[PDB]
């Protein structure tokens, strides 16, 4: 029934099993230093899962999972503190990063906006600390800022808070262009360092926003309107800023955040020159049929439970039973009118969110634009990542 085909029906060797999640996949993403472990280094994570499979620790959401890298986290910011007690900026900035990390990692797969109490939203907490202490010793710092939610209507909360970062010599006699990233289910707002990077390398301002359902996000994760009032708040926020040229404005979803990348490259369409949704849902990733298995497949852990809290319902069988005809971009008819350039960019054999899901946007609305990738899962990594910035560059070009 689905392009993954046969692979659909697959039980993936890592579910349920820690073990062979890090001993197949991720002791080499981190090895790596890739997402997840992007920013991380391999000599503080396998003392970690190796206390972990001694212990037959699989269930990531249990606070035996994350309290297992807390102790970590902690010994690499005394160490940033006396790295940083000698004068040795950048070591500490390093360390810093290392221990934002592991604290990322603690969190996986998803931090409970409903459990204010909950470990991994202590580890989150950390987190932030950590990173903003990391990067305000770079040259060009990332900065929060606490954008008020004018626009916050019903249940909304008032505050949204981002981060933004600016290139060298970004001034309001020469506005500079913005990419905006829509961050995800299990990536928040310091999870983006080598994006900010690329982005700011090609002389772009970056800001980062968390998406309703996730992190500090005050958007009504039950109201599937209230995006539409966040990226007003948020947008309105870009236009008074004097050095960012909200004209010259691009949108980077990434992966649950392609879902709201696709909805914004519709309703603020005029306000937008581009959207790029990364390994995007948008309709057939609620379909009762795909959720029936989403959990057998390339996610490293449960997803379901994660996706029925972000998505503002109570029960999984509630999310299950009605999420598809609330919150379908096809079902609502949000498709269904013109969008600004739309560059769709994902792996063929994605079993998180089906690549039907990127195929179904060509049927509606404006022409999109697509990249995927034969035989590759979610988010067709690291293939996908270099066209994302030459797509960029042609889009923002002067």
């Amino acid at each position: 029934r689905w392009i993954l085909g046969d692979k659909f029906d697959t039980v993936f060797p890592h579910k349920g099993s820690l073990k062979v999640l890090w001993e197949s996949r991720w002791k080499f993403a981190c090895s790596k230093s890739v997402y997840p472990f992007h920013d991380g280094s391999i000599e503080d994570f396998e003392p970690i899962f190796n206390h972990l499979i001694s212990k037959n620790i699989n269930d990531a959401a249990s606070d035996e999972y994350t309290q297992a890298f807390l102790p970590t986290a902690s010994a690499l910011e005394e160490k940033a503190a006396q790295a940083l007690q000698a004068g040795k900026h950048e070591e500490a900035s390093n360390l810093l990063c290392r221990a934002a990390v592991v604290y990322r990692i603690s969190r996986f797969p998803y931090v409970d906006i409903t459990k204010p109490n909950s470990i991994k939203r202590v580890a989150f907490e950390r987190q932030k600390q950590a990173y903003l202490k990391a990067t305000s010793l770079w040259t060009q710092p990332i900065r929060e800022v606490t954008v008020p939610h004018t626009y916050r209507t019903g249940n909304d909360g008032a505050h949204i808070p981002i981060y933004i970062r600016t290139p060298a010599g970004a001034d309001q006699s020469n506005p500079v262009p913005i990419v905006l990233i829509m961050t995800g289910l299990d990536g928040y707002r310091p999870d983006n360092s080598q994006r900010t990077h690329e982005i700011l390398a090609r002389g772009w301002a970056a800001v980062v926003a968390e998406i309703p359902g996730t992190a500090d996000c005050p958007a009504d994760p039950a109201d599937p309107a209230s995006p539409d009032r966040l990226w007003d708040s948020v947008l309105s926020y870009l236009d008074q800023r004097p050095e960012l040229n909200t004209a010259k404005m691009v949108v980077w979803g990434l992966s649950a955040g392609g879902y709201y990348a696709i909805r914004a490259a519709h309703t603020h369409r005029d306000r937008l020159l581009g959207a790029i949704a990364h390994g995007p849902g948008c309709h057939y990733y609620l379909d009762p049929e795909w959720l029936a298995k989403v959990n057998d497949h390339e996610y490293p852990f449960e997803i379901t439970a994660a996706w029925a809290t972000k998505h503002g319902y109570k029960t999984v069988e509630e999310f299950v039973a009605g999420a598809q005809k609330k919150f379908s971009l096809v079902e609502t008819g949000i498709v269904d009118q013109p969008s600004c350039r739309l560059l769709l960019l994902n792996g063929v054999d994605d079993g998180v969110v089906p690549i039907e899901d990127c195929l179904v946007l060509f049927e509606h609305g404006s022409p999109k634009e697509g990249r995927f990738y034969k035989g590759l899962p979610h988010m067709g990594y690291p293939n996908s990542l270099p066209v994302s910035y030459e797509w960029l560059e042609q889009v923002l070009a002067s």
